[PDB]
DNA sequence: GAGTCCACCGGTGGACTC
DNA sequence: GAGTCCACCGGTGGACTC
């Protein structure tokens, strides 16, 4: 569970164990002894927990101290069942953390979607915990779709094939001169729930814990919708960085010009948003960096390429940014 | 020296050791116990070896184990020196590594400079080790600057005023808006030698090691052209990077679009040259991705990265150097 | 000395394929 | 299980400000 216990811990299967030993097994080429299982940790930790969804010890704790407790229960599973035999490197615990912190805020953001959709479908707001109701009016046609995006993605994939006929068109134009524009992923889209959809049931239920199960219901959602969003309906582009470097900023800033190159100035759709969330940005450069004005803008013919760089403090916090971005940006899309 | 030696390191005074323990002088908030001492582990391994430019079995030796080989040296020293309580982080490995990589190769370049820069300059072509006479006309005019940039630098810094002028004023249009247009910097970059400095003996001389003081030579060089380099001036952009990740691949694709929107298009300079140099690109697709396009060019065309290039070894760095600055410099009338 | 910033990258756990 | 690929980031050594 959220706190470590011993008995939840000895219920777990071998299989289910946060740590798994893999020093008579071992990935070839490789020194790692032991493997944080991260999907198990998700399971364990917030197996019962949506964090913005839960208990408000755990809505209203430091992010922080959410995102990192995965690693600190593994830790303690590890110390518990291998004492000084247990060595992890920081890369695994970096590399982990890393996964958590975007697994869960698309968690708190699925959540929200869910109870966001769920009112606009003209049930409930729910209240259980509570948030200050939305004040757009309600229309089906405005449902979101939370989209944590795999990797390897290509976000073109979520495209109808008339848009991505439009792009693919256009790069094969550069092709021929031995030129490119790849497209990767924002970790995570928000996108326009497909009219075809609208009536589903799925993007409404909000999940009660990062169990199996819902981590894949959460993982595998994109490709639900590939080959489904207009230009215009991708909403909200995320990239997660649980702390920032000066060299560790410019994939989203890269891929977010690369987004409105095509997506505003080939596919005509409005502003695309793009933002990034860190716990730990590391002095005040990385928000001048993010300052920087989209350049497919500049110099054809303007906004900046990342909208914002957000520092959620809590849970409650990203639920009620996300909620507030979904009030604002979603009357743009007719009821 | 490059090859391990106990002698050499018993000699080395106590602040002169590749391994520093700090475990009694804790770093503030740091559980580091020993410090990999980077620039006396060049000093010591590349003390008197330029690669490139030393004995053909360095020069040919395959680039990852020239670079690898200063943290090889220090892991001995710690482990002679403090047995069994030597422990070092990756992460430190890693970034002495990196910063290695990156000095080792700018050394190379530095010295293709001088070599290239005396011949420019009528004195002939220096002939041990052997390259290819670069076949275009010598010139003054033709000399070039390698210049390793520091952690923390932007690059318009080395523009003459007149160029800074063009692009602050750009920049207060967007700074209006709510907007900017930071710039950082490539690791390295080659432009032409002033004409104020094309008789400068420095540019022509060629390093023999990266002793300290050579160290700070290359990385002190930067100063001396700040505020004299013309916009097309700026030849060649390098980023390295020893090994890539795909999401790794990006702050110089980035920074290539800013100078090439910078340079390109509000200063009117020719196609900006910006390539990648790693020794590990294997496990992403780093080379696709490098095909982008200038996002200026399609905007207002050409690759935004020249190149992902992968040394196999320090002579084809210095050969692959004098190949382009043999072809870039027909632009420039000498 | 104490504190802050900069940019370095390699060891990761899981998806995927046989 | 063995191999490949993908995208995670935190622990660094040195320059800096005071
Ligand atoms: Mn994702
Ligand atoms: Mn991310
Ligand atoms: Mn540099
Ligand atoms: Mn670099």
């Amino acid at each position: 569970p959220f706190t470590y216990s011993i008995e939840a811990t000895r219920n777990l299967a071998t299989t289910e164990r946060c740590i798994q030993d893999i020093r008579n097994a071992p990935v070839r080429n490789r020194s790692t002894q032991f493997q944080l299982a991260q999907q198990n940790m998700l399971a364990y930790t917030f197996g019962e927990v949506i964090p913005g969804f839960a208990s408000a010890g755990i809505n209203g704790m430091d992010y922080r101290d959410v995102i990192g407790r995965p690693v600190e229960n593994a830790v303690t599973e590890g110390t518990h069942f291998f004492r000084d035999d247990f060595r992890v490197d920081s890369n695994a615990k970096a590399k982990v953390a890393g996964d958590i912190f975007e697994i869960v805020s698309s968690a708190v953001m699925w959540n929200c979607a869910a109870r966001w959709n769920s009112l606009m479908v003209g049930e409930g707001w729910r209240s259980q915990p509570r948030y200050s109701r939305p004040t757009l009016s309600p229309s089906p046609r405005r449902q979101v779709a939370v989209l944590n995006l795999p990797r390897s993605f290509d976000w073109v994939s979520l495209l109808v094939p008339e848009s991505q006929e439009v792009i693919e068109e256009f790069r094969a134009g550069l092709r021929k001169d031995g030129l490119g524009l790849p497209t990767s992923t924002p970790d995570l889209a928000v996108v326009v729930l497909p009219e075809e959809f609208q009536n589903d049931e799925m993007w409404r239920e909000e999940i009660a814990g990062l169990t199996r199960p819902n981590q894949i219901l959460l993982s595998g959602a994109y490709q639900r919708l590939q080959g489904r969003v207009q230009p215009g309906e991708i909403s909200l582009a995320v990239a997660f960085k649980r702390s920032l470097r000066s060299d560790r900023l410019y994939q989203p800033l890269y891929e977010a010009n690369v987004m409105q190159l095509l997506l505003e100035g080939k596919l005509g759709a409005p502003k695309v948003e793009f933002e990034v969330h860190t716990l730990a940005p590391e002095g005040t450069n990385a928000f001048v960096t993010y300052e920087a004005a989209s350049l497919y803008g500049l110099a054809e013919g303007v906004h900046r390429a990342i909208r914002e760089l957000y520092v959620p403090p809590t849970a409650a916090d990203l639920a009620r940014r996300f909620f507030a971005f979904l009030n604002e940006r979603m009357e743009l899309v007719n009821g």
